[PDB]
């Protein structure tokens, strides 16, 4: 008879300083979306929603239906939160611009749904997102989404896995909150998250071996051949970067999606992919790099930018920007 739910863990949280109530408003919105695009992928085959919407998005995808269904959720739970003010959506060419009387303080980057190719074959996918304050005095616009990741309060995302789990990262670290499909509310379940200094898992997509750059092609063989004769790594990749980041987050290890010879910067997407889960990972004690610099001070150009992003346990990371700069 004491839940304690995401709500009542970011009212505390904006306890401490002072706080307009804004930041608790525009969690608990996305909390609704998240519940209610949980209950859809939970019964996506019944409810008929595999399959194509009909169009491609401005990084190529091919639309799905539950893309539509989960940006149209998220956009509307933000747009009626007061909380915010621009909100860019990996499913919408250009910035939204919340209209003058729903306004708030916050500009919110999403990747509605996170994992398409795993939709059909019910693999783990998620919703990420990060939020930003409003910076300047100037009509919001598309700019005010155009900061570093450096600049982040808060940022996460929601793992429609085996649970539905919510992942929320402040300043002061991160928490994970599961959703209780009876009564409907996040309950806090692992405290202050931290991530282990080493692991023993590597994931990367080997498909890709013929494009690697050196540095990725060697630190690969070195999971599998150790010059030390230690254990070789265990090798996982969900192919949704929500299910491979969450395992990195709670058992360690790296995840990796680098730059090929084909994609100078990768394929995930800067301001709703890279930069939440960067974010994460520094408050859990790990790095996030694209091999040459860390991924949360890079200022972007493009609401749609690309990055390439290697994460996880800082003794991995450490490890392979070691054998990038050997390569340079
Ligand atoms: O099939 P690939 O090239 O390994 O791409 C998988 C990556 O693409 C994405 O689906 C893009 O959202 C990620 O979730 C995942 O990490
Ligand atoms: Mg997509
Ligand atoms: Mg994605
Ligand atoms: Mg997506």
């Amino acid at each position: 008879t004491n839940i304690v739910t995401l709500t009542r863990f970011v009212m505390e949280e904006g306890r401490k300083a002072r706080g307009t109530g804004e930041m608790t408003q525009l969690l608990n919105s996305l909390c609704t979306a998240v519940k209610a695009i949980s209950t859809a992928v939970r019964k996506a085959g019944i409810a008929h929603l595999y399959g194509i919407a009909g169009s491609t998005n401005v990084t190529g995808d091919q639309v799905k239906k539950l893309d539509v269904l989960s940006n149209d959720l998220v956009i509307n739970v933000l747009k009626s939160s007061f909380a915010t003010c621009v909100l860019v959506s990996e499913e919408d060419k250009n910035a939204i611009i919340v209209e003058p009387e729903k306004r708030g303080k916050y500009v919110v980057c999403f990747d509605p749904l996170d994992g398409s190719s795993n939709i059909d074959c019910l693999v783990s996918i998620g919703t990420i997102f990060g939020i930003y304050r409003k910076n300047s005095t100037d009509e919001p616009s598309e700019k005010d989404a155009l900061q570093p990741g450096r600049n982040l309060v808060a940022a996460g995302y929601a793992l429609y896995g085996s649970a539905t789990m919510l992942v929320l990262a402040m300043v002061n670290g991160v928490n994970c909150f599961m959703l209780d499909p009876a009564i409907g509310e996040f309950i806090l379940v692992d405290r202050d998250v931290k991530i282990k200094k080493k692991g023993s898992i590597y994931s990367i997509n080997e498909g890709y071996a013929k494009e690697f750059d050196p540095a990725i092609t060697e630190y690969i063989q070195r999971k599998k051949f150790p010059p030390d004769n230690s254990a070789p790594y265990g090798a996982r990749y969900v192919g949704s970067m929500v299910a491979d980041v969450h395992r990195t987050l709670v058992y360690g290890g790296i995840f990796m999606y680098p730059a090929n010879k084909k994609s100078p910067k990768g394929k995930l997407r800067l301001l709703y992919e890279c930069n939440p889960m960067a974010y994460v990972m520094e408050k859990a004690g790990g790095l996030a790099t694209t091999g040459k610099e860390a991924v949360l001070d890079i200022v972007p150009t493009d609401i749609h930018q690309r990055a390439p992003i290697i994460l996880g346990s800082p003794e991995d990371v450490t490890e392979l920007l070691e054998i990038y700069q050997k390569h340079a």
